[PDB]
């Protein structure tokens, strides 16, 4: 009973830990070598600078917290602290599909007209970029939020907004598909169709050269296709619950947000195909 609560208080307590760890590690690693290489500061790796920071509040702010409340079974911060959760949450998947989606572009002009390009692209420009990207995304994520346009008037639903120790996101079926096309399914659409031009422009191709280049090319590809994974079976799920609550078990529907959460961990480690990612990870870990 007492001991069966004990064991896996502590056995959670670990893992999520070492997720923590993980993705904070990891994703430090990733601005900091960025941050110390003339070699690698490119254009592009400011948008993977700025989809590593996204990751990074996931590991500071939204995984801790959501630790908290998975390991000892309530919220134990407060009305307005789970708000401002639950919008860093959705501010971060927000911005991270919306980078993904400026990355694929930045690829595909390029690629396809490698002068206009040039003298369009510059550093003052992909700061701009950036931050449109977090303003958009703040914009879509915690006013929607901070005006309580997701609540519901549902008895169910009252009963744990009146309740502190109640974190639970109840939302209404109308902020569930707004929030759901605006924050996800747009951009991911985006992303896969200048995705898939980006791909046909790219076999319609200094052998070593450009071997490098898809070698990059790739790299980023399969960021992409796995932030698609470890999301789409959430987002799918959130649609279907607003139409049958009984077609998919409950456990499964927060797997599948936990499993949104373990992205943040994956990137640098994908990353690790790049030879000069890895030396200046070995560098910086002195
Ligand atoms: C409290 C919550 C809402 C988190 C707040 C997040 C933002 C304030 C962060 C996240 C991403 C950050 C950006 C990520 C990347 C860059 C690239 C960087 O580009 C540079 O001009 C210097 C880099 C170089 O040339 O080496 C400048 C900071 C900037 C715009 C950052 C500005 C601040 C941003 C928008
Ligand atoms: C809220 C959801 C439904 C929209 C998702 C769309 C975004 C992922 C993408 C689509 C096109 C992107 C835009 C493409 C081009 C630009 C111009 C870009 O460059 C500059 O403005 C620099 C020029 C200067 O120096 O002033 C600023 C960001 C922005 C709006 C990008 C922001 C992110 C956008 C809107
Ligand atoms: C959750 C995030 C949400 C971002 C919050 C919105 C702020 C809007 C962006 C902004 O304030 N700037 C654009 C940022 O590019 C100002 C910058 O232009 C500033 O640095 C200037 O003072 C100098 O560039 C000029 O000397
Ligand atoms: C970018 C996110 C944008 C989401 C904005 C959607 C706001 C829609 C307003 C809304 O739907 N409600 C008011 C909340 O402001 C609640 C009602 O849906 C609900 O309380 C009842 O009418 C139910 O009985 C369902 O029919
Ligand atoms: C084009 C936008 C179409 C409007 C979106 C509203 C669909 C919501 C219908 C709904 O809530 N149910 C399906 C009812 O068939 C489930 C109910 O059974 C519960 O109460
Ligand atoms: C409210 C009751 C929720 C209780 C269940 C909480 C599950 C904890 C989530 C978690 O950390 N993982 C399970 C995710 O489902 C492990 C992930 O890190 C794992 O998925 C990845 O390591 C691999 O997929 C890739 O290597
Ligand atoms: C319920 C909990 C843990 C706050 N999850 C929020 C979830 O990560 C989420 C993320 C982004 C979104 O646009 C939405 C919209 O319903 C939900
Ligand atoms: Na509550």
């Amino acid at each position: 009973a007492e001991l069966l609560s004990q064991q896996w208080e502590a056995g959670m307590s670990l893992l999520m830990a070492l997720v923590v760890l993980l993705i904070v590690a990891g994703n430090v690693l990733v601005i900091a070598a960025i941050g110390s290489t003339q070699r690698l500061q490119t254009l592009t790796n400011l948008f993977i600078t700025s989809l590593a920071c996204a990751d990074l509040v996931v590991g500071l702010l939204v995984v801790p917290f959501g630790a908290t409340l998975v390991v000892r079974g309530t919220w134990l911060w407060g009305s307005f602290l789970c708000e401002l959760w639950t919008s860093l949450d959705v501010l971060c998947v927000t911005a991270s599909i919306e980078t993904l989606c400026v990355i694929a572009i930045d690829r595909y002009l390029a690629i396809t007209s490698p002068f206009r390009y040039q003298s369009l692209m510059t550093r003052a420009r992909a700061k701009v970029i950036i931050c449109t990207v977090w303003a958009i995304s703040a914009l879509v994520s915690f006013l929607p939020i901070m005006m309580h346009w997701w609540r519901d008037e549902d008895p169910q639903a009252l009963k744990c907004y009146q309740d502190p120790g109640c974190c639970d996101f109840v939302t209404n079926r109308a902020y569930a598909i707004a929030s759901s096309i605006i924050s996800f399914y747009i951009p991911l659409l985006i992303m896969i169709f200048v995705a898939l031009r980006v791909y046909r422009e790219a076999k319609e191709q200094s052998r070593v050269m450009l071997m490098r280049e898809h070698k990059a090319l790739k790299t980023l590809g399969i960021i992409m296709g796995v932030f698609t994974l470890c999301w789409l079976p959430f987002f799918l799920v959130n649609i279907v619950n607003v139409f049958n609550r009984d077609l998919v078990p409950d456990w499964l529907f927060v797997a599948f947000n936990w499993l949104g959460y373990a992205n943040s961990a994956m990137n640098p480690i994908i990353y690790c195909r790049s030879p000069d990612f890895r030396k200046a990870f070995k560098r910086l870990l002195a």
